[PDB]
This record gives structure tokens, C-alpha cells and sequence, in this order.
């Protein structure tokens, strides 16, 4: 497998469509290790491949900068790195080792996609200008580009970290212990740069059993750094708008737990901000060091079928809310095609 | 004019833009009844045309239902009833006394037009089927229509109303209490056929006057209808999810006073819904006796380049978001063309 045909080996496995997978597909995968791959030398290369093809779609002016180019010539060497496993033996547990090896090394290839990516951003935004219509076909590219990394990921952090909780997934995880652990991260932050920080204050309704903690089957990482991200705002709104003021109020977090839905809001009273300035928080180039950022944050929510949205009372404060499948049978990865 | 000339009326008055006025026009038309007699019938014929354009581009299979048929034939006499006055002399007060007359009969005329066009989208999801495509363009089109329908009858009640407070506009429009008057109506209704209703607390953030009662410019009947609606949804709920248990929740009203928004928030304890289900809340389609309904409640927020927002934590209840625009300036009629 060499540079020369990858044209064609993209082309051949673009036909296929990616495989979307459940929460429970994933714990089961991982209870494998010949099965778990012999599924990913022909899905890794079903992933990379269609997402390489949508890349190819992308007008020329934007195919033609540097940042595009180097992220290709990632994904093109990555397909390379796992095709030279689709003519070796499950049965020999050198290809495994083997295999593995080429998983940490495509995963640390890749990095740096996100900074580089947006460095064609910033460089859009002054060669072509930050119009309505660049800002949806950007935001839509860039979307489902992210969504695919992340799935990518998903599926080697699962083969290498099961085959040295379940991986990256917690079957049992408890939400506001990750919530209190992202919230301590961010407020070492805060006190370091602004010297205070708000309080935590944390409320369960668990609607169907009143007195039990709230825990379900999801990836804390994920979770994590959508709370650390979120915490992060809501900290800087807080102290910023209070400093002519004495008291900082609290950071207030619900967990509920319903049928379907686990829902966890922030709400703060950082002072808030105007309906017509929140649609650009998500927006690729309009916010164009520590946390994934807002628009990626989202795209961890809707990986798994949930979403965040974020509304605000100008004046008040923000209300921000992590929608999560409660049921992890509903928990499927999204996947674009 | 004629019914036998209509459609070559129609054709001349669609070529024209529909005028989308401010607030401060509206002050200044209403502080004159010569100059709103003028603008008004070259404007109503303007704004019936357009939305009589719009209707004819419908499929044949929703043009030929009897509902959409009398309500065309009801805005074509509408619009001959304003064309007789296209030859007539303002300085002639009787002129001006019959053109109140005929704007009174118009209203009246309308005043069926959303049971109407509901029965309509009733007959469709039977004779067709409730798909998501056919939701999406019954949604586009009903809201186009009923927003125009609204910007009409602003247009009556202002001349109506004036040449018989500012006709329908408060200029000191207190939030706080036609909050309170809507909730005191739902309560009535509320303790009817429950026999039991929440209390009503209210906080006012005033944000760069802290003390100061909020007010605006506004039309209180349509802050009215939109509150009324939102409070009866909240009270079913809170009642409904609260039967087995003794206390009921009260319903909480934020006012906030912005620089660019004055935003209206309604938290109830209702036990809330999933997110999958609060798109179909604002749905024509998905919702085929007190009160205009969350659909055209949106539309009476959207009207003055406002919203209104709904976003729930299933288990625990729901927050109801409307936003208007702080500023009379920025409160400019949103106009279908
Ligand atoms: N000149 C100054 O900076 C002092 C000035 N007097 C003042 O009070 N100001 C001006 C600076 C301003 N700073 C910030 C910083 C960060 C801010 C974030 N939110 S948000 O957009 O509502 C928001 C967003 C996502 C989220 O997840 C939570 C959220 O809340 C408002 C902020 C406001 C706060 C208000
Ligand atoms: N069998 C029964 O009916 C009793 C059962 N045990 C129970 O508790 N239930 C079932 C019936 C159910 N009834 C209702 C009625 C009306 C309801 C409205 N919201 S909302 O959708 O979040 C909502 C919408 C717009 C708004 O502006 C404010 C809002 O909040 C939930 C409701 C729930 C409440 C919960």
C-alpha cells in the first residue's frame, strides 16, 4: 500500500458507509481483541476514507492552503498505515501487538488537527472575508469534519485501551462527581488568575427513584471537557461582571434524570448576553488555552445523540444545558456520511 | 372594483415592498388621521396582495380546499373594500368616518381566519399524511400568513383605535403587571377545573437601574396573549405532574431589563419533556380552548424582532424564554415578503 494508489484505495472504501455504533455495541466489543479487529481494519478505513472524500468537495481555494493539505496528508498515510493489515492473520498475536502499535501512532499523527484546521480558519477569514454564507458552509463542513474525528478516536481509544470501565466508557458513571472534578479543575484556574472564584453548588432530581445518585454509561472524558469548557465561561463571566461587587454568587448545577433524557444545566449570573450574540458562540469563525471550546464541546454532546444549548437573560446571566441520553440503548454514535 | 378585476388588482399591489414601521412611527402616526388614512390605503392593499400572492403559489391540492378558499375570498373583498377609497378626498371627513368604518368591517371580516386555516391543516394530515416534509411547509407557510395577518390588524387597530396610551401601544408599558394580570386571569381558569393553582412569584433584574420598575414601549394585548398562554401551559403542568403530592411549586417570572433585550423567563416544576418532544410544542401540524397557542405566540414575540424560546429539563420542568427588544428603536415590525 503506497502514496501512489490512494486515490483508488479512497474511492474503493468511500462506497461503504460508516457504522454507527451503540453504547452497548461498544461494552460488548469490549467484555475481542481478533474480533475488535477484524472490525476496525475495514472500519477505520470506511471513516477515514469518507471524510477524506467530503474534504475533496471543498472548493479549491480552500483545498489549496497549506493547513487542508498537511490534514490530508495525515489522513492519507493513516488509511495507508492500517491497509497493510487487510492481507495478515487474526490468529497471530504479533499482528495484534502490531496493530495496536499503529493505532497509538495514527492517534498521535493526528493530534493536531484541531489548531490546524483552525488555521485555515483565521486564514480564510482574511483571504476571502467572514460573509453569512461562508460562515454556514464553514460551519457545516467543519461540523461533521469534527464529528468524524471524534468517532475515529473513540474507536482507537477503545481497541487500545481495553486491549493493553470499559476503555474510555464508565458503566457506571456518576454525573456529579464529574461535574464537582471539572468544576475543581476550572476553579484552580480561576484562583490562579483572578485570585477568586464562585462556589459550586450541586442539586440531583432524580425523578423516577427521588433518593438515588444519578449515574449512567457514558464517557466521563467527554463529559469532562464539555463541564470543564462550560465552567470555564461561566467562572469568567462570573468574577469579570462582579468586580465593583463584593459577593460572588454561585455556580448552581442541575442533574436531572428523566425517562430519556439526563439533563445538566450551569446557570450563573455572569450578567448574561444579547439573543443576537449567542448563535456566534458556536461558530467556527467568529471565535476565530485550556478546553475543547464551545462549538467542539457541542459536537461531544451530539456524538452520542444529545446536544448543549446555551440561552441567557441580558443583565441576568446564562443558563447552559448538556443533553444526554439517559437510556444508553439510545446512546448511538453520530456519524455524518 | 370589482371581483372581475381582482387578480389584475392583486398583480399591481404585490409588485410593491410591504413598509415595515417601528415604534416610533407608529407613535408619530398615532400623536394625523389624513396622513394614516393616506398611508393606510396604499399600504393594506400592499400588505393583502402580497400574502394573496403567496397564498396562489400553495399546491392545487391545499389551493382547492374550502378553507383556503374563504379566506382568499375573504382577503379579496378586503382589498376591495380599500380600493374604493384610492379616488376619494382625505380633506372630506366623511371620507375618513366610512374608511373606519370599512377597517372595522375588515377586522370583523378576519376575525375567523386561525380557526379557518387550523381546519385546513386538520383536513391535510387526513387526506395526505403528517410527514416531516409536509410539516416543514405547512410551518413555513403558516407562520408567514399569520404574521402577516397580525401586521394587518396592527395596522386597523392603530387607525381604529386612535382616530375614534397610543391606540394598542403603551409607551410605559409596566412588564411586571401585565405579568400579573395574565397570571390572575390563569388562575381564575386554573382554579375552576383544578380546583388548586400555583402561586406567582415575580423578580424584576434591572440591570443598569436596579431600583427602577422595568417599563418599554410595547403592545401590552400581545405581551398579554403571549403571557396568558405561557402561564396556562405552566399551571397544567405544575398540577397535573404534582396530584399525588400535597405542596405545588410556584411559578417563577424573571423580568430582565437588558441593554439590547428585555427577556421574560417562566420556570415552572411541571416535571418538564424531552428534548425530542419540544419542536412539535410550536408545530401547526403537531398540534392538530383559552389562549392563541404557543405556534402564534412565537410569532406575536417575533413580530417586533423578538422570540420566544422554550428549553426543559425532563423530570423537572420547563423554562419559557420570551425576548423582546429593550429598545423602541430596534422594535421594527418582522414583515413576510
Ligand atoms: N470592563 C469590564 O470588563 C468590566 C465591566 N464593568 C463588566 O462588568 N463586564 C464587561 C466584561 C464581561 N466579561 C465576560 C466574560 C465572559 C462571559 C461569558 N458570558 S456568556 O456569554 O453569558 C456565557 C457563555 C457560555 C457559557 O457557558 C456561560 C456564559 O455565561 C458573559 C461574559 C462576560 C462582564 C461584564
Ligand atoms: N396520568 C397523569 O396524568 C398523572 C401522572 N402521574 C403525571 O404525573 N403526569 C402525566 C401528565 C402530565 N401533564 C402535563 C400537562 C401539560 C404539560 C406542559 N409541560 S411542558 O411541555 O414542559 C411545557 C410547555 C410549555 C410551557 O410554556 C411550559 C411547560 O412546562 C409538561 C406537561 C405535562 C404531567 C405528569
Amino acid at each position: 500500500a503506497s502514496l501512489a494508489g490512494a486515490p483508488k484505495y479512497i474511492e474503493h472504501f468511500s462506497k461503504f458507509s460508516p457504522s454507527p455504533l451503540s453504547m452497548k455495541q461498544f461494552l460488548d466489543f469490549g467484555s475481542c481483541e481478533k474480533t475488535s479487529f477484524t472490525f476496525l481494519r475495514q472500519e477505520l478505513p470506511v471513516r477515514l476514507a469518507n471524510i477524506m472524500k467530503e474534504i475533496n468537495l471543498l472548493p479549491d481555494r480552500v483545498l489549496s492552503t497549506p493547513s487542508v493539505q498537511l490534514v490530508q496528508s495525515w489522513y492519507v498515510q493513516s488509511l495507508l498505515d492500517i491497509m497493510e493489515f487487510l492481507d495478515k492473520d487474526p490468529e497471530d498475536h504479533r499482528t495484534l501487538s502490531q496493530f495496536t502499535d499503529a493505532l497509538v501512532t495514527i492517534r498521535n499523527r493526528h493530534n493536531d488537527v484541531v489548531p490546524t484546521m483552525a488555521q485555515g480558519v483565521l486564514e480564510y477569514k482574511d483571504t476571502y472575508g467572514d460573509d453569512p454564507v461562508s460562515n454556514q458552509n464553514i460551519q457545516y463542513f467543519l461540523d461533521r469534519f469534527y464529528l468524524s474525528r471524534i468517532s475515529i478516536r473513540m474507536l482507537i481509544n477503545q481497541h487500545t485501551l481495553i486491549f493493553d470501565h470499559i476503555g474510555s466508557i464508565d458503566p457506571n458513571c456518576n454525573v456529579s462527581e464529574v461535574v464537582k472534578d471539572a468544576y475543581d479543575m476550572a476553579k484552580l484556574l480561576c484562583d490562579k488568575y483572578y485570585m477568586a472564584s464562585p462556589d459550586l453548588e450541586i442539586q440531583e432530581i432524580n425523578a423516577a427513584n427521588s433518593k438515588q445518585p444519578i449515574h449512567m454509561v457514558y464517557v466521563p472524558s467527554h463529559l469532562y471537557h464539555m463541564l470543564f469548557e462550560l465552567f470555564k465561561n461561566a467562572m469568567r463571566a462570573t468574577v469579570e461582571s462582579h468586580e465593583s461587587s463584593l459577593i460572588l454568587p454561585p455556580i448552581k448545577v442541575m442533574v436531572a434524570l428523566g425517562e430519556e433524557d439526563l439533563s445538566i444545566k450551569m446557570s450563573d449570573r455572569g450578567g448574561g448576553v444579547p439573543l443576537r450574540k449567542i448563535e456566534r458562540l458556536f461558530s467556527y469563525m467568529y471565535s476565530t488555552g485550556f478546553g475543547y471550546g464551545l462549538p467542539i464541546s457541542r459536537l461531544y454532546a451530539k456524538y452520542f445523540q444529545g446536544d448543549l444549548q446555551l440561552f441567557s437573560m441580558e443583565g441576568f446571566g446564562t443558563d447552559a444545558v448538556i443533553y444526554l441520553k439517559a437510556l444508553s440503548t439510545d446512546s448511538v454514535e453520530r456519524l455524518p456520511v
